[PDB]
């Protein structure tokens, strides 16, 4: 078969309803994503969509949400012992992790619960 | 503050103990996508890996493993149409999507019912 699939668009990460605030306040202003506007016909489902190098966040609102604590996005980061203390400094809590030995990587938390990584190589 | 975060460089899919052949099966032959071996140090922990342009998928193994059936991974797709009927000749369910009409997608369930979106921009 040929080869068609040429990389990751976006991830969607679930939220409840109500959740814009709390999404932009951390994705947008803590971890320093930039908000980009959802298309029009989508506007009515609820949530807010975050710009990271050429892919895209999509937080979508869910009728019953729980957070995903297992399966998750990674994101790479320039810097990343200045960013983490950017992060530490802002509250939030960071959970290191030296189990993949040429890759520096942490975990967090979004305001709703779901598990981000963030990570770069040695 | 700076523009520290670059991209995704990858994401993490659950799937049970045990999964890797079926993983294998549907990453790997079903979709096409190219595997990739594990850190040695990580081979112990199961699952498999597989590269999609710049990025990876990481099948990681889950013994509370929980199907992600809604929030999920989107793969944008060269030439969508004809990558979705090989994958119906391989007998793969698909669930179109026609709410964003700027794009094509539709979603399938890996053999795990995790949710997976593949997507291309209209010409």
């Amino acid at each position: 078969m040929r080869n068609y699939i040429q990389g990751i668009d976006h991830v969607q990460v679930a939220a409840p309803v109500g959740c814009e605030e709390e999404a932009r306040a951390f994705y947008g202003e803590t971890i320093g994503m930039e908000e980009i506007p959802k298309p029009e016909e989508l506007k009515k489902r609820g949530g807010c969509w975050f710009k990271c190098g050429n892919q895209e966040i999509h937080i979508g609102v869910e009728q019953n949400f729980n957070p995903a604590k297992r399966a998750h996005p990674a994101f790479y980061v320039l810097k990343i012992d200045e960013f983490k203390q950017e992060l530490i400094k802002q509250g939030i809590e960071v959970i290191d992790d030296h189990a993949r030995p040429d890759v520096i990587r942490f975990y967090v938390s979004d305001p709703f619960g779901n598990r981000i990584e963030f990570m770069e190589n040695k």
